[PDB]
């Protein structure tokens, strides 16, 4: 599987890696995308960060 990071390129594999490809932005205010990879599992927001994952591939 492929999604698409934010930082030192566009997209990344996490065949072995992981499975899915989640998000992280913050709602403290500024709504903001802060972190975006691949997991096996979505944790979940809180208070200050939400988390959408995927498992479609390119959907992230």
């Amino acid at each position: 599987l492929k999604c698409n990071k934010l930082v030192p390129l566009f997209y990344k594999t996490c065949p072995a890696g992981k499975n899915l490809c989640y998000k992280m932005f913050m709602v403290a205010t500024p709504k903001v995308p802060v972190k975006r990879g691949c997991i096996d599992v979505c944790p979940k927001s809180s208070l200050l960060v939400k988390y959408v994952c995927c498992n479609t591939d390119r959907c992230n």
